[PDB]
C-alpha cells in the first residue's frame, strides 16, 4: 500500500490520493527525514495540512501544489486543527528537459509552491486527477501517459506564471 | 499565412484549421509532390476531403486522422461531392522516442490512418483541438505544450488499439 510506510518508491512513477481523516488509519505524519530518490508533487484537495521543515511550518490549503525534490525532507501531515487533509500526489523521475519547469519559489529550504489563480484551479485539479488515473493504470502505456500528463501540468504552470 | 502555398514549414511546430468552403479562398488542393521535412497529423472535422497519391484516392470524413511522414506526397483537397472540408492539422518534428508510436497502418504508400471508435471519438477530437490551441498560442511554451498534447494523442492511440 503506497499510502502507508513500508512502500518502496524508486524508478517508477507512482500516484495516488491520501485521504487523511482525524483519528483514522492515515492520521500520522509522513516522515522521511533523509528525503526520497525522486520528486513528489502534492495537491491539497480538502482540509489543511502542515508542512514542517527544521522548525518551520507552512499551512497548505485546497488548491495549493507543493514540490519536493530528491533528498528534500518530507515531514507533513494533517493540520492539528483540521478534521482532515486530503491530498493527491505523484512520485516521479523527470525527463531531462523538465528542469527549467521544476524551478518553483520555495516556502522554505527547497520545497516549492504553486497555486493556480482561482479561475485556473478547476483545470489543474482536473489535470492532476488525470495523472492519478493514468498513474494507477496497468496498461503498457499507463506510466508513459502519467508522465505525459505531468509534463502537461508543468507546462501549464509555466504559461500560468508568465500570463501577464 | 500557413494556409497559403509558399509558407516555410521547417523546425517549428505549426498548427491550424483549414476551413475549406467550395469556391472560397481556400478551395484548392494542397500539392507538395516531394513531401516535407516534418510530419503532419490531419483530423477532418467537417465535410469530406479527397487524399490522392499517384492516381489513388481516399475519401476522408469527420473523425478520420491521417499521418503524413517526412517525404510523403501531400496531395489533398475538398472532395468534389462535398460543400466543404474543414480539417485541423499540425506540422511537427517528433521527439526521438515517438517513432515507435508513428507506425500506423497506411491507406497507401506510407500515409497513415487512424479512426477512433465512436466511444473514443469525442476525446480525440477534443485533444486535437487543444493541440491547435496550444500551437497557435503566444509565449515561450505554446510550442512545447502543443508537442506535449501531440505526444498525449500518440499515447492515447497506442492505448486505444
Ligand atoms: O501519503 C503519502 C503521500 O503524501 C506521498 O508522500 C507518497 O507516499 C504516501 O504514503
Ligand atoms: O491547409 C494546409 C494543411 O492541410 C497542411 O498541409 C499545412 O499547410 C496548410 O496550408
Amino acid at each position: 500500500d503506497p499510502l502507508l510506510p513500508g512502500y518502496s518508491f524508486n524508478a517508477h512513477l507512482v500516484a495516488g490520493l491520501t485521504p487523511i481523516e482525524a483519528n483514522g488509519y492515515l492520521d500520522f505524519f509522513i516522515d522521511r527525514p533523509l528525503g526520497m530518490k525522486g520528486y513528489i508533487l502534492n495537491l491539497t484537495i480538502r482540509g489543511q495540512g502542515v508542512v514542517k521543515n527544521q522548525g518551520r511550518e507552512f499551512v497548505c490549503r485546497p488548491g495549493d501544489i507543493l514540490l519536493f525534490p530528491p533528498g528534500e525532507i518530507h515531514h507533513y501531515g494533517r493540520h492539528p486543527e483540521a478534521r482532515e487533509w486530503y491530498h493527491q500526489w505523484v512520485y516521479f523521475r523527470p525527463r531531462a528537459y523538465w528542469h527549467e519547469w521544476l524551478n518553483w519559489p520555495s516556502i522554505f529550504a527547497n520545497t516549492g509552491f504553486f497555486r493556480p489563480d482561482e479561475a485556473h484551479q478547476p483545470h489543474f485539479s482536473d489535470l492532476f486527477g488525470q495523472i492519478i488515473n493514468a498513474g494507477q493504470g496497468e496498461g503498457r502505456y499507463s506510466e508513459l501517459l502519467a508522465i505525459n500528463l505531468l509534463e502537461q501540468l508543468l507546462l501549464r504552470r509555466m504559461e500560468a506564471i508568465n500570463e501577464s
